[PDB]
């Protein structure tokens, strides 16, 4: 018993963490295989990062100019290309750490992984989750550019984020691993706002599952509701519209706790009309968002 | 920027764990040098669990009794021995894997990484801390015993936790790697109560430092305080009370951002008093207390 908000362990992914400098800017590369991987950004000085041309300024840098290092010893670049938003820095070395592996580009609403690292060296682990405004919520100082963020899958390291850049609201936007930004965003240094930060309804409602499994209960009341009605109190609270594919996500949390979707619905939509009334759930005064059903039906069931 | 419950990496710690098996009891161990480390419930039937005599169920057990395996690899047993509350089972190979390591017994207030992990496999990362009532609130269901909690100082793993037990409130206790519960814990199935859970003021300040150096202020007032007046508020509230070797450790956080320490008192008092009116704090509507002075220095700076 008991639930937290929990990391896929580390080790595959510390495996791949190198330091990528090119000229005076230092950050962290991906080493799978033969290739780092890492935000194109790392060519530029903070004077380029105003309105950089990217193909522009890679034409005055070589691969001897990327230099990369994996703990203490330096790998050979054999080859650079841009793709997107990130370099792909050819080495002499296939990576003898890689994991299996697959490079996923993750929707609104699912969750991973980050491994914070600075010179290519990790630093720490904590769970994040793609918002539906294509911001996450993370932890990053300057140098951590390129940490990733993965899910696994018993031995296969699905990598989904490469981190590249602030909001000035503190919330960070990054890449997948083809160097596509999640959102809207550019690796610019302008005027970018976060739309609307929307709730997560599905996530909340495998949390309440969660809560109950794990012995919290005051929440459930004696009401049900309908996806509709629900939905006309999910748009008053900016939450996102819950759809019958949700409904049916959450069928196995159904069938484990015997709560009918649709009553666990009506809990969450008392406790928004109603708020918590300083009490708590799961250790929590807000409703969390950021655990998938599939992640509590993982941590209830401690798969590996 | 941004502030969240982070992990230390967890590969160093993955590559020492192991599964024991006694007759048909599976719990983790932790394999360092030629040693592994499990609880010593191992040698129980769920039924020996009511009043086990460790001592005596364990003559009836002999080192080709303990079934150790590293990942898919056995390994030879050799020598086995009680101390206090875990078994040291000595194999005929060190764990390549072994990093630099101590072990430590912490006291209540540090905060150290959880790896859980089922029959040898880890399953997730999270943060805990060791609570004043020497319970840890973790996330452990049956297998999950012989996971262990620890903290990296660059490349030196201090293990300060393994987990045995759970309390029917859903709380955690354990021992440290000498097998020394923390608190007045038993490896019993008999009736333990957790005393109160208090909260651990000097990692709310810490937090609350984390939080303006994060860009949350709304909190701050124009107020001070001294230290006994702000325990009488700490006593009300089931807080611990504030000592000025605390405040000596808030030294740094309170130098950083140009608030006293006795001021952040007051700031923490008027929150205590008057709640949080609906808001939040780096994403939390509660007082967050596990993190330590030493953990909010470390990810405000990038440690690694
Ligand atoms: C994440 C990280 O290390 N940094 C340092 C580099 N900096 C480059 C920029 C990208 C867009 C605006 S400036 C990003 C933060
Ligand atoms: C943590 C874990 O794996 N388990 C299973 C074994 N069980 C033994 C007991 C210890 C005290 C009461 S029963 C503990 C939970």
């Amino acid at each position: 018993s008991g639930f937290r908000k929990m990391a896929f362990p580390s080790g595959k992914v510390e495996g791949c963490m190198v330091q990528v400098t090119c000229g005076t800017t230092t950050l962290n590369g991906l080493w799978l295989d033969d290739v780092v991987y890492c935000p194109r950004h790392v060519i530029c000085t903070s004077e380029d990062m105003l309105n950089p041309n990217y193909e522009d300024l890679l034409i005055r840098k070589s691969n001897h100019n990327f230099l990369v290092q994996a703990g203490n010893v330096q790998l050979r670049v054999i080859g650079h290309s841009m793709q997107n938003c990130v370099l792909k820095l050819k080495v002499d070395t296939a990576n003898p750490k890689t994991p299996k592996y697959k490079f996923v580009r993750i929707q609104p609403g699912q969750t991973f992984s980050v491994l914070a690292c600075y010179n290519g060296s990790p630093s720490g682990v904590y769970q994040c989750a793609m918002r539906p405004n294509f911001t996450i919520k993370g932890s990053f100082l300057n140098g951590s550019c390129g940490s990733v963020g993965f899910n696994i899958d018993y031995d296969c390291v699905s990598f989904c984020y490469m981190h590249h850049m602030e909001l000035p609201t503190g919330v960070h936007a990054g890449t997948d691993l083809e160097g596509n930004f999640y959102g809207p965003f550019v690796d610019r240094q302008t005027a970018q706002a976060a739309g609307t930060d929307t709730t997560i309804t599905v996530n909340v409602l495998a949390w309440l599952y969660a809560a109950v499994i794990n012995g919290d209960r005051w929440f459930l009341n004696r009401f049900t509701t309908t996806l509709n009605d629900f939905n006309l109190v999910a748009m008053k609270y900016n939450y996102e519209p819950l759809t019958q594919d949700h409904v049916d996500i959450l069928g196995p949390l159904s069938a484990q706790t015997g709560i009918a979707v649709l009553d666990m619905c009506a809990s969450l939509k008392e406790l928004l009309q109603n708020g918590m009334n300083g009490r708590t759930i799961l250790g929590s005064a807000l409703l969390e968002d950021e655990f998938t059903p599939f992640d509590v039906v993982r941590q209830c069931s401690g798969v590996t």
